């Protein structure tokens, strides 16, 4: 796994252009994400369970997109992938073991352009607020 | 799905320099390949009801190569894939609603370079008999 | 290089969906070129003395693409590229030390995607007239 | 340009791992560069003249690139591409039109992975000395 980040203002910008199609992928617990998110993110539970399983290879990180989606979602390996979590920095102030470096290996092996987004929901929601649903 | 071809020749010089790591994919019935395929190959089964399975974006074709393998098959978006079936010469001498074209339409959007073997496996073994397995 | 094929017909069908951008490589002598090409193709001189300052990389690619241009010939590195010369049916049939096989190797260096057209411009010209250019 | 970045930490990964081909360029002044930089380091000239030739595309970032490697570079749209300067945080923090910015364009168009360094040379060469050469 490299790891590598997106920050809030490039995340806006890329989507609000028609140049690339984005996968948003919110990697908090479902209060979290329910209670709010940023538009059309896509819960994936960060359960220690389902940690194990991908670290087996018994789940596929694009199975579990897709059974996380209540959209159809779309799995295409030219989608940005931009993942978060509450308010992560960056990748390196991560432990190995851990759910969401774990989630990033499996990505980054599934997708050719995988970022963690710098200060996670945390500065997001800080910023545009008028971009999270509730 | 835009359908790129390699020949039998490319596919070998592609194994024998390992530069590239290259996902074998044997698209012909059961009997078929457990008879003889080329050397590591992959099956996945050409079933009409798969093939229903895969256009309802029911199963994942990740998921699909991963079930049909004994050994552990690392998907990754970077891996060279190659498939063949019994004899098609290329892309476009291929109907519209077949497997093969549903599952290179599939394997596209889940991998960067994906190739359909010129000739099938009646020119590969024609060829390169001590690379097929019995 | 690796060494992959499209078929006349599946360029055609790349063109007409716009869903890829496509760059078109004419490695034909100038006369060849100027009498008639694919529409829209760039002309890459045949010339022995190019090929040499290629194998030296005393010249790129990409600038050689730029120089054999007349519109302003964007090089994007996930353009999907054809080749071709007259009537070269697959990239395996190639001597070891040619222009293509010097142009091609080139190519997929700073290019994702390269494919020869299988059958030249010979093949091509035999089935869209109406897509060739004077 | 989507604009992404790389940590100090993540960079050394990247580096230490025969994973992946690094192209490592400093778009700082010269002085700066001869002064001191990360090892294998390409100086990347921050000329106002060459950011306008850039932008009139009358020169390539990968032609660029070779002519300023004391060493014979290798371009290849597959190498993971890192660029800093001085102390830049991340993308955001940049003026749509520098120089550094206009790069990153031109970059992410020739190659697949190009990611900014985030705190750039003395961040770096503030954790890793040994990594700096004079």
């Amino acid at each position: 796994m490299i790891g590598t980040q997106i920050v809030t203002e490039r995340l806006v910008a890329l989507l609000e252009s028609g140049t690339e199609k984005v996968l948003l992928i919110d990697s908090r617990p479902f209060v979290e994400y329910n209670t709010s998110h940023i538009l059309e993110a896509i819960n994936i539970n960060c359960s220690k369970l389902m940690k194990r399983r991908l670290q087996q290879d018994k789940v596929l990180i694009t199975e579990l997109i897709q059974h996380s989606a209540k959209h159809k979602v779309d799995i295409d390996c030219s989608q940005k992938v931009v993942v978060y979590d509450q308010s992560s920095q960056d990748v390196a102030s991560l432990s190995s073991d851990c759910f969401l470096t774990v989630l990033l290996g499996k990505l980054e092996k599934s997708f050719n352009s995988v970022h963690l987004l710098a200060g996670g929901f945390a500065e997001f929601s800080r910023c545009f607020p008028g971009l999270c649903e509730g």
